[PDB]
């Protein structure tokens, strides 16, 4: 998962072509959809909003550097400071690069306040990237060694636990990071309680708070930034995969305080980074978010999807606990059930899941998903757990 | 930096901002936009893509990556490619694919020789490679294990050598920091060094590569093949792709990297895209028509130097060249002047004039950027 993946991690599919929340192998195998390619395309496939968008800026103009203004990304960062509730935006191509300009940020932040060599907390079984910046950032001894030495100045709390982190902070400490939604682990969500506790520990402390929303940001919570529900605004956000919704962009975005004292004289005051096509993506999305709904969608799904979930913990011992929020969910298995086995027979059955923690599945489904889908998948995925 | 020009549109060597006033594009977006703007070919291409699939994760196969990886390989003469999102993003996976090489040779923390002047990226990883400390100050500490060699200088690299080098990376072109091409026997004496001493050889592609210098990469003009490799920019000639690539001696000493199945990055509409830029590259006779023109185009600067006291030198290599300016001019002002002659350049180094043009230029457009050149030049 930190580097280079070997053909045993991945599946034996070839995808060619997908339509709403379906794919197609090159056998013409049609699959139910509950990954979305791993959280990235909340708009399914070949959405027709969404590539109508994408084709005209390919017939208008790819790429421009940052040396020139493009109004496509003015729009794109005005949207996105909006749903945020953020100031400042800057474009990346990948949620690593904006992990590591949130990094830059906040270093660069201490830097300016006469501390040098700021230091971040992290939290264990979390993942932020595979640059060697983000990649300091897991707690994972395994993810890291042949890559030694790192950036030095990280230290690793406890998710969920205030007190592992008070623990760790000192003058030095400029900043904490956390997913919203935990996922290396299993799919862990960020109490309210604690979202709370970190906000005011990072007031009192003028410690920045990064919120890593790129697997859990761009509705898939039921709200644009799954931080939303814990009523708080971190000072630098990550977002990226449905920030794009299949294409390559990322961002990190700032609040004001950090704005002030961050960036220096020079500074054009307008956004950084992207280009013409994929903020004529980014601002797509947003689109069609809001002319379909999308965000409603979620919310009114959302319980359904639980429940369904719910059922199948019932109806079969070896199911555990399901975690989630939204359309992010996880469930745990015994481990007389081998995570591999159950996807391979998903897939036969043609419904695509993912794992993630020790032995856990993982449903990331398109945000246009329908109460249909949701059978369908529990049809599937019954027929399968039955198997074992 | 920024301009104040708000481009909209595009079509062959030419951009349009947002009055409709036409330019000639002497810059290519910084390297970026080798077939010009809005190429039908290329356009039509990506397109179909769009219609079929954008996005699969690395959990499964598509027939365009791996189709692009086959011609990358090929084009590059090395062994297995891995696509990333962008530069940085190759420089930063060649940089742990090095540190793993000598890793499991049972060298940790393996250490890295970069040179002067040189740029590799904005990410931590790549931007300890970066020589000048004020890019890395407020951001310290980076990467420990970074030495800085003189560029072209093989002796300033032997002192830094020792028994936990695990790689030296280089530009075949410097850009950003000034255009200074590698020389051939410099080129070699790496290559001969890094055997000797089994250091990995890395060669920084990114601003000279996919066909600016002639031939698809820069290295090929001294006639030896790195271990590693970065490219971007121009391999997706508009489209955000990255891909470091590997020698057979680095993949079979990686149990993951040696593997037929392995996969890091990429995704069915860049690739469809780095697909079409070699279809495309092969049908046009793309590296023709730069060994064709670039002799008139390094001319034409040439020229230039002999007019104007304050135009010193030029160096480059094909389609990437730069000329010096005394301190008497600012290139900033030039660059400002060109821009009211509707014509983009971009700057480098200390004071320097950068010409990145595409590859698709014709001779006749190099005679419009010496005229709108010339014409500002003379206002100084
Ligand atoms: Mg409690
Ligand atoms: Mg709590
Ligand atoms: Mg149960
Ligand atoms: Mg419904």
């Amino acid at each position: 998962q930190s580097h280079i993946i070997p053909t045993y991690k991945r599946f034996d599919i070839v995808l060619e072509k997908g339509q709403g929340v379906y794919l197609f192998d090159d056998k013409a195998k049609k699959y139910l959809d509950f990954s979305s390619g791993i959280g990235v395309c909340a708009l399914g496939y070949n959405h027709a909003k969404f590539n109508a968008k994408i084709k005209a800026q390919v017939d208008k103009l790819l790429h421009t550097s940052n040396l020139y203004y493009n109004e496509n990304i003015a729009a794109a960062a005005k949207n996105l400071a909006k749903a945020s509730a953020l100031e400042r935006v800057f474009f990346t191509n990948s949620g690593t690069e904006s992990i590591e300009g949130a990094m830059k940020t906040a270093r660069k932040y201490a830097f300016n306040k006469g501390v040098k060599g700021g230091q971040f907390i992290a939290f264990k079984h979390s993942f932020h990237g595979r640059t060697l910046g983000a990649l300091s950032l897991t707690a994972n001894e395994k993810y890291q060694k042949p890559f030694k030495p790192l950036i030095s100045g990280v230290k690793f709390a406890k998710y969920n636990d205030i007190s592992s982190v008070e623990k760790l902070v000192n003058e030095k400490t400029c900043a904490i990071i956390l997913e919203s939604v935990q996922g290396e682990g299993g799919i862990n969500p960020a109490n309210k309680d604690f979202y709370k506790a970190l906000r005011k520990l990072c007031d009192e402390k003028d410690i920045l708070l990064i919120a890593d929303e790129i697997q859990c940001g761009m509705g898939r919570s039921g709200k644009f930034f799954a931080y939303e529900h814990a009523q708080i605004l971190p000072d630098i956000m990550t977002s990226a995969k449905a920030l794009g919704c299949g294409l390559s962009v990322g961002a990190f975005v700032i609040n004001q305080k950090v704005a002030s004292n961050s960036l220096e004289a020079g500074d054009h005051g307008s956004t950084y980074g992207g280009n013409p096509l994929v903020c004529a993506g980014v601002n797509a999305v947003f689109e069609i978010f809001k002319e379909e709904k999308i965000l409603e969608n979620v919310n009114k799904l959302t319980p359904y999807l639980e429940q369904s979930l719910d059922e199948l913990i019932n109806e079969f011992d070896f199911c555990k606990k399901r975690k989630g929020l939204g359309f992010m969910q996880g469930l745990s298995l015994d481990k007389s059930v081998k995570v591999a086995k159950v996807i391979q027979k998903c897939q036969e059955n043609a419904l695509l899941l993912i794992s993630c923690g020790e032995n856990d599945l993982r449903f990331l489904p398109p945000l246009i998903l329908q109460k249909e889908h949701i059978d369908e998948m529990s049809e599937k995925l019954r027929k399968a757990l039955k198997s074992f």
